[PDB]
Formats: C-alpha cells, sequence, structure tokens
C-alpha cells in the first residue's frame, strides 16, 4: 500500500511532497469564543458546518442573563442537524471563569482620564482607600492589599499589560516605592501584572464562586479555570462544583511564571492543560513563550492528558479575509508538536470574517496532520510507557500497532464514560478514532483528546447484548463511510469488551468495511 | 560541566527550562530590507548595533540614483565602527532583482479606476494591443503574449495576488475565456500569477539586465535571483553578472508551483535559497505553505547550502511596537527548523518601529538556537554524509565533534575564501565559529551560513608564515573575549591550514583561552 | 570510497559477505600461556612471528629458577627481531599468581588412593590435623579452617572441580555433616569450590607473597592477580609489589561468585579484567557463564579498562590441528564483544600444535574484527561518555570521528606513558592505532588495549623538540607502509602534543602518507 517512511527525522523532512492530498480526516479539534459577531443561530449553525466543536463562553464581559441565551443559542443549532443521526455533529460549550485580578482605581476621579508616566519617573503605591477616586502621577492606589509580603526589591510590577513598567526600589509596609521603566498614558481600571512572583490572592474569586455554580446549573461539558499557580487552586475550582457536576472536565489555564514552575504538580491535578499564550507573555518575556508552550504540550503528550492551545493564532483574520504566513505557520506548528485542539479567540468573537478564520483552522490543521512523523513518535511514546497489567491499555496499544501495519481506515472504539477512546488516543494513531457511545455528554467532551471523532447513538437498546454491540459498530461504519473515512472493502480496526459496563475492553477484531 | 542531554525528542521537549540563560553569541542572520523608514545614517548606524548583517535593496521600485544613495548610506555606517578594528562587525549588501511579470492595462482608459468582477461572470482575455487603454469588466489586456500555449482549461488565474481568480472555460488562439470565481474591485496595471503552471517568460527581464550589470559596478555581496522555474535560469542570471562579478552569491527565489516541483535541479545550480512565503502562497494554497518552507529548509540542510527565509515574520510590527504570539513562534521555528537566516521587509522599510523588529528577531533567535536538539540532529547530519578521502572535510567533522564533548565556547577557523568555515556550519555545532579572513568581501558573505560570525584582520602580513597564523589566531580571541563568547581559561577548538594557500585545512588544535 | 554502512543491526548483519577481505591489521592481542611445548627460543621466535603479544607464565607448578630460565627464553627471542628497528614487535611477560586454594588431604594414607563417593552417602567433614593422612569416606580434612563460620546449611560444596558435589546438612562446630550430591572417585590434594559463599582466606597467600615479590625483580609487565572477591584484595596486591613496582599492572581474575557480585567495585580498583571461564563455570551453573562473560566485557567496555578473555577457546587444538566449529565461533564471538585480548592455554602449553593455535586465534580475530557493526557502537560510545573540559579527551573523541569519515588506514598517536593512545582506543576506532613511545615499558603493556600497535623508537633525541616529534612520526610511517596498514598517497591522522611531557595531547593533523 503506502511506502515506507523515512528511516530519520531529516530524512522525513525532505520527502513532504505539496503534491499529495490529505486524508478526509481531521485529528485536532477546534474551539470558537462566541462573541456578537457569532451569537446568531444562522451563524452557529453555519460554523458548525464548518468545523466548531466546542463554543467557548467568555465570563469576563457580561451578565448572566446574556450568557444564557448564547448558551440556548449555541444548543438549538447543535440540535438542528440532529433530525439525520449519521451526520449529526455534537458540540461542546465552555466556561472561561474571569479569574483572580489586581486593579488600577480612578485617575484624577474621572471616568476615563490620562496620565502620562516618564522614563524615570518616581511612584508611591498605596493600598489606602483615600487615593482610589483620586489617583494620580505620584500616587496610584492597587487593588492587591497584600502586595508588600510579596513583591521584594527587584522585581517589577507591568501595568495595562506591559505597556508601564515599573522596578520596586523601596518596600516600607502601605506603600512601595518604584522608579518607572516603560512610559505611556495610563487609564483607569486597568489590570497589573507582578512577574517571577507568588501572588496570594484566592483562587477562586467571589464573582467566579457564581460563575462556576451558574455552569453546573447550566450543564456545561468543561470550565477553563484561569489563573492557576498550585495543585490546591485546581483543588479549590473542583471542591465548588460539587458532586452536582463531578463529571464536568477542568482545563487549568497557565497564565503565569509560578504555573509554568510549578507545571508538573498541576497537571497531576487537571483533567487537561490550556497554554494561555496571551497572558504568559506578558508574565515573562515574549521571546521565551515558544520555549514555555514547547515545554508544556511535551509534558502533557507524556502524561497522556490533553493540552488546549489559545490566543493570537490567527489575530489578522479580525480585519482581512486570509491570513498572513506566521498566523499560518503557528497554527501548523502547535499542530505538529502535538497541540490537542486549538483556541480561535477575536476572530470568532468580534471579526467581520467568523465563518473564515474557522475555514482556515480547519484547512490548516488537516495538512499539518499528515506532516506527523508517527513511525518514530510512536515508537518514543512507547518506550517512555510503563508496563501494566491493565487488560484496556495492552488492547489499545496493540490496536494502535495494527493500524499502522494495515494502514487502517478508522480504529471503531465502544466507549461508555470514554476512557477506552482515550487510551487510544495517547498514542497518536494516524487513523481518525470514532467512538460510539450512549452518554451524550461523554460524546461532548471527547473533543479535548486529539484524534476521537465521537458519534451518538440514539438507537434503543436491543434485548441480547450481543446484538446491541453489532447494532453500535455499523453505526460507526456508515458514520465513517457518508464522511469519506473508507469506503467499501477498506480495512477497520474494531475494539470492544468482553461483558457491559465500563472498563472491560479487551478485544482488538480487524474487519473489512460492509 | 553541562548534564547529559536527554535521549529521546519527547525527553528533550519535556525538559525543556525557561529559568535557563542562554549563551551570548546569536547563530542566525538577521537580514533587513532598507526603506524610507532606514536609510538615514543615524538609523543605520542603530540598526548595526541591535544586529542586522544584510542590507537588502529591493530592486522593484526607485530609480539607480536612488538606490546608490542607499548604498553609500550602508557603507558609511558600516565604516564609521571600523576604527576599533576588535568591534567592527562587517555588513553585507544584497541585490533583490524585480523579476518577470504578468500585469493588466489601464481600466476605462483612467489613470486609476475601479470594475466590479462578480462571482459567476464571463470574462474573455485578449493580447491585441488595442483593448489596453480600453480595459473594460468583459475584455482584460495581459501583458504576458504567450499565455494561450501556457495555459490549459481549467488552470485558474490569480488576479491583483489572488484577490480576484477565474477559470478558464475555453481556449481558441489571441483569446481565452473564463468564469470569475472571487470577486472584487479591479485596478490599472496589477500583477497576473497563473498555479500549477509552466511559464515561458524570460529568466532576466530587459531591466533585470540593467539592474545585475548595475550590482557589479556597485560591488554587492549577493543577488537574490527572483523568479526561478529552471536551473537553466539561474544559469541565466550567472552568465550575466559575468567574469567581473563571478564572486557574487546567486541565491535563488522560489516562488511558483514549478519551483518546488524542480527544486532539486535548482539547488545543484545556486549557491543558496531562499523561501520566499509572500509569493508562494498564492501561486500555492495558502494551508500547504507551510511544508513547502519545512522540506525546502530541509533539503537546503542535507546539502549543506544556506536557506534564507523570508516575509510576513514580524509584518504586525509595522503599527505596534510587540508581535502577536503567532509572529514570536514563526520566527522560533524557522530558526528551530534550520533556517541559515531570516529576513523583515514591511516592519523595516516601512514601519513605525524598524529598531524594534530587530531587536525582536535578535532575543527570538537566540533562545530558539538553545532548543535544537543537538545530539540526535549531529548524529543525523553524519549518517547523511558520504565517506570522502578530503582532508578540510575529516577536519571539520572532527572539529564540530571535539566541540560537543569539550562542551567549547568557540571553533576559530583561518579561512580565505570561506570554504573552512563552511563546512564546520554544515554540521551545526552548538558553539559559535570565529571565522578569520583578510579578504574583505568573503567576511560579508560568511553571514549567510548558519553559525558563523565572520571577523576581518586589517593587521598586515608578517613576515615567517607560522607568526602570521598565530596572530589571527590571537586576535579571534580578543574578539571572542570582548564580545563575550568565552573567558580566560575556557576552551577553544582552533582549525588551521599546514601550509598557505587555499584548501589545505588539516589541523584541529584544542587550546585554554589566553 | 566505502560504502554507507546499514542502518540497522538486522540490516548489517545481513550485508556480510564472505568474499569481502579484511584490513591487513589485526585489533585484539593474543596471550599465549608458555610451558613445556613453547619454551624453546626456537618454538617462541617461530610464535612471536605467528602473532604473540603476551608470553604469559603459570605460578602453579615449577620452581623460581624454573622460570627464570623461561623469561630469559622469552626475551632472547623477542630480542632476536630488534636488529631491524622497524620489524621488531615487543612482547609482554605476566605472571599468573597460583592464588588462594582450599584443599583435600591424602586418602588412606597413601600418595594416590581411590574412594567411591555413592549418590547418598553422608559424609562428616573434620578441621582437626589427625584425619588428614587417615582420611576415609565418612571422613574429610579440609584445608580451610574458617568453613564453619562461612558455609550455612544449603550451601553445596564442589569438590575436585565439581565431579563431586555434596550439600550441608548440619553445621555444629569442628564438623559440618553433608550428603553426597555426584559420584565418582576422589583423590589426595583435590581443589575445593563452596559456591554463593563469601570466603575468607586471604587475598594474597604466603607463596603469593614470594611470587610477586620475584616478578617485580624480574620485572614483569603485568601481574595476573588470582581469586579476586573484594576492592580489598586489588590493594592488597598493589601494597605488596611496592613503589618499586608501582607500574606492573594489575588485572583481577574474577573467579568465584562473590567477584562477580561485587564486579564494579574490584573494576575501579584493577588496571583491566580477567574473565577466567575455567574456574568461573564450576563455582557458578555452565549454562550461566555466558552471561558473565557478556555483562562483565560490557561494564568493561563503558568503564574504559581492557578485559582479557581466557580458557577452552580453542582447547580440542592440543590434539587435532584444527579447530572445531564451536571452537572458532567462541573466539569470533568474544572479539566480537569487544573483549580486548584474549588467551591460549593448554592448546600452547601442553599440546601438539602450539604455532597452529596461534596461527588460528591470529585468521578468526581478524575476521571478526571486520564484522563489528561500528557505526552504531562508536554512536552509543559517545552517548555514554561524560562531557569534560579535559584537551586530551577532546582530541581523541574528534581523532576517531575524522578516522571513520575519510576511511583513514591509521593513527598515529605519540605517547610517553601510553594514554594519549589509551583514550583513542576507548571508543573501538575501525583503523589500527600506531603508538609510538621510547619508554620500552610503555609498549609491552599497550598491548592490552584493544587497538592500539606499539612501536618503540631506538632513535636517539634530537636537538630541536619539533624536529623530535617528526622523526617519530616518520618513524611510524615507515612502519605502517612495511606492515601493510596503508600505502603512500593514502590518508592517517596523527596525534601530538603542543610542548613535550606527559598530557598535552591536544593536536590532531590529518596527513596524506609520504
Ligand atoms: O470506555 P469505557 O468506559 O471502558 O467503556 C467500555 C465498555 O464499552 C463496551 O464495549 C460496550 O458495552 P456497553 O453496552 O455497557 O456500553 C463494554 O463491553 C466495555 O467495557
Ligand atoms: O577556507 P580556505 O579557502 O580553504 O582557507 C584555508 C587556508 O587558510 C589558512 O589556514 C591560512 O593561510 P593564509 O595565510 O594563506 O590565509 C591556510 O593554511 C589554509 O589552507
Ligand atoms: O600519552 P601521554 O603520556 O599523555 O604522552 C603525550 C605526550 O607525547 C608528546 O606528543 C611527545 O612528547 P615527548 O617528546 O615528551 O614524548 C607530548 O607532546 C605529549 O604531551
Ligand atoms: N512534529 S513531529 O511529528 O516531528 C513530533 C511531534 C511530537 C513528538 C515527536 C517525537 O517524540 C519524535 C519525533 C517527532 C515528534
Ligand atoms: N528543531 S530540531 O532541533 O528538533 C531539528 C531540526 C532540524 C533537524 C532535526 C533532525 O534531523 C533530527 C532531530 C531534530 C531536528
Ligand atoms: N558485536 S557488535 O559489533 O554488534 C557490538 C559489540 C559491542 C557493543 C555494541 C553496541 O553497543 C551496539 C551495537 C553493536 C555492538
Amino acid at each position: 500500500l503506502h511506502a515506507a517512511m523515512a528511516d530519520t527525522f531529516l530524512e522525513h523532512m525532505c520527502r513532504l511532497d505539496i503534491d499529495s492530498p490529505p486524508i478526509t480526516a481531521r485529528n485536532t479539534g477546534i474551539i470558537c469564543t462566541i462573541g456578537p459577531a457569532s451569537r446568531s443561530v444562522e451563524t452557529l449553525k453555519e460554523m458548525i458546518k464548518s468545523g466548531m466543536n466546542v463554543a467557548r463562553l467568555n465570563f469576563s464581559h457580561g451578565t448572566h442573563e446574556y450568557h444564557a441565551e448564547t448558551i440556548k443559542n449555541v444548543r438549538t443549532a447543535t440540535e438542528s442537524f440532529a433530525s439525520d443521526p449519521i451526520l449529526y455533529r455534537p458540540v461542546a460549550v465552555a466556561l472561561d471563569t474571569k479569574g483572580p485580578e489586581i486593579r488600577t482605581g480612578l485617575i484624577k476621579g474621572s471616568g476615563t482620564a490620562e496620565v502620562e508616566l516618564k522614563k524615570g519617573a518616581t511612584l508611591k503605591i498605596t493600598l489606602d482607600n483615600a487615593y482610589m477616586e483620586k489617583c494620580d502621577e505620584n500616587i496610584l492606589w492597587l487593588d492587591y492589599k497584600n502586595i508588600c509580603k510579596v513583591v521584594e526589591v527587584g522585581s517589577k510590577i507591568y501595568v495595562d499589560d506591559g505597556l508601564i513598567s515599573l522596578q520596586v526600589k523601596q518596600k516600607g509596609a502601605d506603600f512601595l516605592v518604584t522608579e518607572v521603566e516603560n512610559g505611556g498614558s495610563l487609564g483607569s481600571k486597568k489590570g497589573v501584572n507582578l512577574p517571577g512572583a507568588a501572588v496570594d490572592l484566592p483562587a477562586v474569586s467571589e464573582k467566579d464562586i457564581q460563575d462556576l455554580k451558574f455552569g453546573v446549573e447550566q450543564d456545561v461539558d468543561m470550565v477553563f479555570a484561569s489563573f492557576i499557580r498550585k495543585a490546591s487552586d485546581v483543588h479549590e475550582v473542583r471542591k465548588v462544583l460539587g458532586e452536582k457536576g463531578k463529571n464536568i472536565k477542568i482545563i487549568s489555564k497557565i497564565e503565569n511564571h509560578e504555573g509554568v514552575r510549578r507545571f508538573d504538580e498541576i497537571l497531576e491535578a487537571s483533567d487537561g492543560i490550556m497554554v494561555a499564550r496571551g497572558d504568559l507573555g506578558i508574565e515573562i518575556p515574549a521571546e521565551k513563550v515558544f520555549l514555555a508552550q514547547k515545554m508544556m504540550i511535551g509534558r502533557c503528550n507524556r502524561a497522556g492528558k490533553p493540552v488546549i492551545c489559545a490566543t493570537q493564532m490567527l489575530e489578522s483574520m479580525i480585519k482581512k479575509p486570509r491570513p498572513t504566513r506566521a498566523e499560518g505557520s503557528d497554527v501548523a506548528n502547535a499542530v505538529l508538536d502535538g497541540a490537542d485542539c486549538i483556541m480561535l479567540s477575536g476572530e470568532t468573537a468580534k471579526g467581520d470574517y467568523p465563518l473564515e478564520a474557522v475555514r482556515m483552522q480547519h484547512l490548516i490543521a488537516r495538512e499539518a496532520e499528515a506532516a506527523i512523523y508517527h513511525l518514530q513518535l510512536f515508537e518514543e511514546l512507547r518506550r517512555l510507557a510503563p508496563i501494566t497489567s491493565d487488560p484496556t491499555e495492552a488492547t489499545a496499544v496493540g490496536a494502535v500497532e495494527a493500524s499502522f501495519k494495515c494502514c487502517s481506515g478508522a480504529i471503531i472504539v465502544l466507549t461508555k464514560s470514554g476512557r477506552s477512546a482515550h487510551q487510544v488516543a495517547r498514542y497518536r494513531p494516524r487513523a481518525p478514532i470514532i467512538a460510539v457511545t450512549r452518554n451524550p455528554q461523554t460524546a461532548r467532551q471527547a473533543h479535548l483528546y486529539r484524534g476521537i471523532f465521537p458519534v451518538l447513538c440514539k438507537d434503543p437498546v436491543q434485548e441480547a447484548w450481543a446484538e446491541d454491540v453489532d447494532l453500535r459498530v455499523n453505526f460507526a461504519m456508515n458514520v465513517g463511510k457518508a464522511r469519506g473515512f473508507f469506503k467499501k472493502g477498506d480495512v477497520v480496526i474494531v475494539l470492544t469488551g468482553w461483558r457491559p459496563g465500563s472498563g472491560f475492553t479487551n478485544t482488538m477484531r480487524v474487519v473489512p468495511v460492509p
């Protein structure tokens, strides 16, 4: 069939043809953020068609009533296509908690006033509530009260997303006094970031307790936890969600210097990571951000967890209907490291071209998945995996290995919680992974793991349990075919259990497509 | 000293620390394009300080007199710093030939008029010189006369850089008739690209014969040959430059579909390749461009030739003083594949922030060079190298291998033509490669090869030839030290010859820095 | 030149041609043991011609006067060929200390009497000196007095080299009582081995103090230390040899179960290891011996120390003038793991065919060295080597790497202590390593390290030190040529120092053979 791949990564690279068409499948999910440009039910319907799999609601701005109208919409459109059970794509919702902040007071007493900070001028920073609504050039008010026990001398404060830096000269309780390093106009209520620091602010703010608690009532499918410093913050979110929402998946945003520095414990606490390049690139030097992303996707692949990758991905596509080259080869380049799914923010929320920005992330990811150098990635992922006695693990590795050798067009897996699928995707198989579930929710959170293309079975449960398995498999063939992942007389791997239940997948059969 | 690097590329990735400071050296050159924003001698002086190594003059717009004033400037600034012979960086000039084009005539007879093309409307394209200066919606004039023997039915024509596509329906000599696929306003004298085609236009245009011939008179250091389809075009440029400019280095721009498809022969004809992402991304689908870049840098590493990499690299830094994340991790990502040096266009020619855009390409490249996974790249580059009897080759590989093992802070190489250096850089040593030449020109074209940091010796030739070698080495120590590539009591590898001449490098010594 | 070697070890194997003639060089030394069949000066002369490099004197049997006549001979023959300074091979001597033993007394009072031990019969073992010279079937006397504090219940005793095993049933001080497991006739004064045990006998016996002390007076080149259990035994030998013989190289024989179990510390104490398959295969089960050999040569390659490999190598060549296949592919198979030199015992001491047994170990080793899979062995030996700042190390790795690439016919190294050579051989270069020394002793102990082919320079020291180096190199060319390791216009790597002394090798030149 397909000829033997290159013996080395340099040989591999050199052989990349651009006349070679890719598979119809696309292995990395696409998360859109929903805003003004894309809250309408016509737009959302049209987006779902283009390849959107996670609608992400941004709980920074807008009221609880405003978001509910958005979810109501996302669902109306998701559920339009559910007449034809074969062609129905399911669609996750996700809630992006606002997080902790430090904030500036009202400058000169006004609502929107400007102050010029020079490149050497001295600033006292007072935590007394008298100077807010009378903030000047000389005296600034910080929202954060506990700053002086955190910030040491030399530690810089970045203001208004790093437009203004300033270096701390002397701290004497109630006030720290600083020399300003970067200049420009300052406003009122503008966010403060203090690099290299261990900030003490509460893990969930007062606002974000109502938000998470709102999202369990609204039945969201995952929560994107903002500003995560310790494993204990991730454990706080898990507490608030409570046993009523104990399924909801927590994805921590790594956002600050401390977050990176303690990455390894946060991972062992979350259900997946988001690399939030936006904020990360203020709290540490922009020229380094690239390394933190690589590192993180790295460790997340080894651990087997999903890593979303976010922010500024196709930024120029707010204004112009085509991206720049940089934007093209940044998307392709996350997808190559093994980002699990990728994020559009401004481009889908606010831009003139929401449909295009999706259609573009579709095409790009798709070609890039065909450039991955499997038969040296796979071989490394094996060496780095523990020898255990667990049937499900053994079957899932075997199923991947087979898939290579027979060039198989898919891997049907019957799931229930999703875990059976999740193991297969831990190996990055070249074939797509149709997973076939009854649990409507399992279907939605599958969109995180790279590879898995979930399908929801509505067909009511047969009497004889063996015949209920044979019904579900045959669904997954009729779905693969009407999509184009294989034809008749092709070859598919099918994972299955031996009894009914969860956690008894042990059988891997290799069947020709009927 | 430095601990043993990871056993695998996934292990490697996972270990990338962001608290680990990089080497003071920077291995990939920076090419600025000189325009209005950066023709002044104050700006250029300040740029050279930031890390510019190739000034690229763009022979599209402007007259011969206008460019000469630019070169005169580049040189005045280059030569400012040549009082202090240790701290003098040399600076290449490079000439970007305009190339062949196809062009539209004057619409409606006017200088600047607009015509709306709909999404299905029919167009005749006439090559009769009557319809130019009277071009309408229905009839368009093409500069190219020989189009009908090239373009077949189905082949699309992209107009105004792909704003307007149109598909060819019937060709009947003198005129081809088309259905328009993409809509929008069209102008007068706007460039035509015809994908998937083998275009017959002359290799050097009439204009570009005067340009190349101008650049030999002005003593440029390399020529960036635009629109290169065959090895015979590259051979045409080499003819025109003549024996008077037989040193000048030809870098072919790969720009069209055919260029890629025949890459392998063009390489064996040029002195190095430029991947010109700008144009490449119209002539083929934007989602594929990434693969053509990888492929090309790939093959160029194996062949040992330099590959420049160009266009849209830090595009947003025309308007705002910081890049987007995409722009950051696109620069880092060329540098990781093994782009040899990188290009700023708009950002340096036209933008508000030319110095910043350089300072940013400096910092980025520098961190990214410290993330390269050497002790599996090096090992592959060996396996893929021919066993030959040539002393110079054997010494250069040995010198690299040593450099690994002793963690050596540099590799001094005494050159003359440059070839001795060029072999060492063919291995991508982690250490910088100080090359020490008398030939002022060799010094300028060193900036192409990745790693090489050339220094020009002015100290007059000693009597005893052994003592002339010892003078040159000691220069390269005093230069490495005042830069920071090593201290006293560090360890450097020094390549040298046995007789004087060219092509007798055979000795590799390993010395402690005095 | 020579085509690129296979990408994998299975591919490698499959490509082994038997029509491909090997290099004239032979990289693994040959140690003969000198006995009756080969003490004559005619035989020894003829042996030296065949390829003997270490004469090993066996200090078990014979008096001090008898051995001295043997050394006197070995030297007379070594020194016959020293008229022609180019063709003179130097020849090490080596002393095999008898070691500790446990021994049986005189059976039935007689000099040579027989006793039948059945397969279940009970034996008391008494340490009272009354029962010796009256040893029976029921009561046996052991030389070892301290046995009962060492041997526990279950520990088997092997007698007469494991002809008779017996298992210990009850130990009650002064006597242990046993059930016999293997049957056959027993004699008087026949050696006892007690498996799995930590034996307390002195490191150097009373006899072996006179022997070592004899060997320093006779100026032997290394000592083969027998029965080595701890690093403290190896440290005892080093004490006895004293500062008068502080150069003499100690090679520990690993011989018992404990020896293997503590291998790692013994290595860090000795100057090289001998795997003594003879004895090892009684003290542990014969089917395991193979693994202990592999393991040991293994660790010794990583540590960079030489491993001799011994015993039963060509055993059938005592009686018949050709070996069995097993004997052929056991020699080839040590040489492939990376045994550093190999031992003939009976075959050279006692056999009818001493010259043939050498000529056979010559031919075999030689073909086998051409089957080693270098360009995956070398690459592993690098990864497993520490990054240090030591010039000599860096030069020696570089020199090996070069040698690969230019297919170089030799590596001349000017030594003095030998250490410069020893580093190069730590990499297993395919080329032979001519080392050129003035120190006549350094020349003799070079025969241990695999690869090194030492040559002794007699030419008196020139005035100008640079010209003294150029004299020594040119010797090493005239020696390589008259041997056949290269011709005119071939290519050789030459390591050298920068000052005179020891430990300043830093220069690696790559020269064409004059
Ligand atoms: O991914 P999970 O949660 O282990 O689900 C696997 C289960 O799915 C099945 O294949 C299908 O059975 P169900 O009818 O219980 O879903 C079981 O045989 C198996 O144990
Ligand atoms: O890179 P090239 O052109 O081979 O130059 C290498 C030459 O440089 C030298 O080291 C310096 O000698 P020169 O004085 O002739 O430059 C020669 O010994 C050697 O052959
Ligand atoms: O193997 P060793 O003991 O380091 O000997 C290396 C020495 O040999 C030499 O090359 C030869 O010099 P000598 O005349 O002192 O032997 C020195 O330059 C060098 O340091
Ligand atoms: N981009 S890639 O396909 O080269 C790649 C991505 C992730 C991990 C890899 C690995 O562990 C080994 C080789 C390539 C990898
Ligand atoms: N970016 S990188 O360091 O992983 C790399 C770049 C070019 C070639 C490589 C290769 O041949 C093998 C591993 C990594 C490479
Ligand atoms: N016999 S061999 O050439 O295959 C060999 C011997 C010793 C070590 C080796 C190694 O580390 C890797 C491959 C082959 C080896």
